[PDB]
């Protein structure tokens, strides 16, 4: 094993190192314009959706305002359009709010993080560059205390055939001149076991600093970046989006509740009631009409002498044989009406609200609208039957009730 | 009291009440259109709102497509921003189902009961028509059975004064005349008794009349439009706005919920971990040098033979008193580069991330940022001495070490 080929695969272990030392610069260097990169885009992308936000908030603004400027007791129906009003208005302001934070807010934060990077990764190319000097150094050096072994071990070797000579030539004089050579060896043989030590004593240091960079140097200089608060000011940033998120979602329940409460009293009977305590002037009933005497009149009663008692009693039987069959008529035409306004409520009644399908990734309703259509149809004419019908019956139930008291039965 | 007087009481008692029944219609129809003005209302806000939507939808759509466009192991932060392009991508689909339900489900429906109110009003004038005309009857069939009363007790008046003449003027002959007087009277006080009770019987046929419709056909008739559907059809109609807001609601969460999860796993230890196992040709430790024997050298250890014994003595000890010196300036380095270190993650991670203040209805962050960049500059003057120090004390306790073994102590 040669001089010259100890060397070379020593230079070439070298340039291996120092190769993977340039690609660790690069990768360090990549990975910074990464991060650049990303709060660039978080930027562009923070800035475009406060716009949008804005835009949609500025619609739904006009939106409220073009409703609520086409202006006692409130209806249930007009309660649930008034709270869908501000249900909108509400949605506008919030996403106003949350314009505001991306931009005042959030964006500043991604700009200082970009300003920090950059700075920041001129300070680690900094480190990264003395403790790759540094390593470079420690190899270089082991180059030069090779070669003093290498050297000193040459003479070691030189001069131990030599004296294997000086021997071989042993007359007086011939000894004095080879115990010089026993002189010179044993200066020789010393100096390449000074050198071969100190070169021993240099792979040790080679290997401890080559290991120190690789195991422990390297791994605490690309977690530079991250360790100087690029995730945790990354991490403030998000958590400001999603705080500013769930205060939306939270405003915007707390509208949708209120329309939820307007709608589940939608009630007809208190709507009627709020109808009617507002105009009583036009719903209140009349003053009953009085009997009126003509002259002065003395009595004021059903007068049931004779021979009258007789055709009295005659008319009240005839009444009541009519309201008896009349009623009993009356009755049935009633309860088809009922039944058929029933038909109808359970027609308007389909619980079909829940659209869940709709976010889950027939034309026969023409047919049921028609039959709707018929049997409110029905239920008026049948109406109209039971009120002619009960009209009557009203007037001789008066009329047969005063005849009873005034004459009796038995 | 007079005939004329008392019929002149009856006929406003009547023009008050003919003048009441056409406020009634007034009234009735005044809300019905109130009722359709109110589903022009709903229509117009819900087409309006689909628009929106869409449009919102359409910005978000193209601001994810954008960023997507711009495009092994990925990278916290980049998970991050991925699920933060995909709850756009996803708010953007959303807004779009919001806006096919406002359109082909919502709308819809207030066309319908638009329709429907409309045809169910002329339904109702004919009912209330109907019983208007009923009572306008047998108000004005008392007019005649009055009258009636009133002539028939003028009769019986009068041949009662004529009567009292016909006893006074009472030689045979006047007697004969006389009688036929009482003939007529008890004809005439009978007509009166008849035509009285025709009328109190009236009063009775009258009265329960106006009553049924006062306190019972017109309450029925002022319930008739939302008893045949419009609040209930209301009701579907808002909850499917009410299910369609839930359902975005439901689903936003689900996107912003990802969000928050990859938020809590930015880990820079992970993330280097992902770096260097990409690249392992370039953060992969060499092999150690090893020692490179001279001339097929026979020893390859440290040779403390003599005289180099005594210099590998004084050699070991002189590095020793080094290393224990550096060691204790070095660590005192360490100490404040860590400490310093420190104070930067305290700044770092402050929990300013909560904007709630922002939906409820100072210029010493410069100041502050100076000082931390300040302590960011002092980190590293630090770390760059540290890492010099380190070095040193890298390669002496290598050296140190080797000569240790070899000779001992004591």
């Amino acid at each position: 094993k040669k001089d010259k080929e100890i060397i070379a695969e020593y230079d070439t272990q070298v340039k291996e190192i120092r190769a993977q030392l340039t690609e660790q610069m690069k990768c360090l260097d990549q990975q910074c314009e990464l991060r650049v990169q990303l709060l660039q885009d978080l930027q562009d992308f923070f800035r475009k959706k406060a716009e949008i936000e804005m835009d949609y908030s500025r619609n739904l603004e006009k939106l409220a305002e073009r409703f609520l400027a086409k202006t006692q007791n409130v209806l249930s129906p007009v309660n649930c359009w008034n709270l869908l009003l501000n249900q909108v208005k509400r949605e506008s302001r919030d996403h106003t709010t949350l314009s505001d934070i991306y931009l005042n807010n959030i964006i500043p934060r991604f700009v200082q993080v970009s300003e920090d990077s950059g700075r920041l990764f001129k300070k680690s190319k900094e480190v990264g560059q003395q403790l790759q000097d540094d390593l470079m150094k420690v190899l270089n050096e082991l180059y030069s205390v090779m070669k003093t072994y290498h050297m000193y071990n040459a003479d070691s070797i030189s001069a131990q055939s030599k004296l294997k000579e000086a021997e071989k030539q042993e007359v007086k004089k011939i000894e004095k001149m080879k115990e010089k050579r026993q002189a010179k060896y044993t200066e020789n043989k010393l100096k390449a076991i000074k050198a071969r030590n100190e070169y021993l004593l240099a792979l040790e240091a080679t290997n401890a600093s080559v290991f120190k960079y690789y195991i422990h140097d390297l791994s605490d200089l690309i977690d530079q970046c991250c360790d100087l608060g690029y995730h945790a000011s990354l991490n403030r940033a998000l958590r400001t989006f999603l705080s500013a998120e769930l205060n939306l979602e939270q405003s915007k329940h707390e509208g949708l509740d209120a329309i939820e409460n307007a709608v589940e009293n939608l009630d007809a009977t208190s709507d009627k009631q709020r109808l009617m305590e507002m105009y009583n002037n036009v719903f209140c009933p009349p003053m009953k009409f009085e009997f009126q005497p003509h002259m002065g009149d003395m009595a004021s009663q059903l007068c049931a002498q004779q021979p009258v008692q007789s055709e009295l009693v005659q008319r009240c039987q005839q009444l009541q044989s009519r309201l008896s069959t009349l009623k009993i008529e009356n009755e049935e035409v009633k309860k088809t009406m009922e039944a058929t306004l029933q038909t109808i409520q359970d027609i308007v009644t389909v619980e079909d609200f829940d659209v869940s399908d709709c976010f889950q990734y027939k034309p026969s309703i023409a047919k049921r609208r028609a039959n709707q259509q018929e049997t409110e149809q029905f239920y008026f004419t049948k109406m109209k039957e039971y009120l002619e019908g009960r009209n009557l019956i009203t007037k001789l139930q008066a009329k047969h009730d005063l005849l009873q008291k005034t004459l009796g039965e038995s």
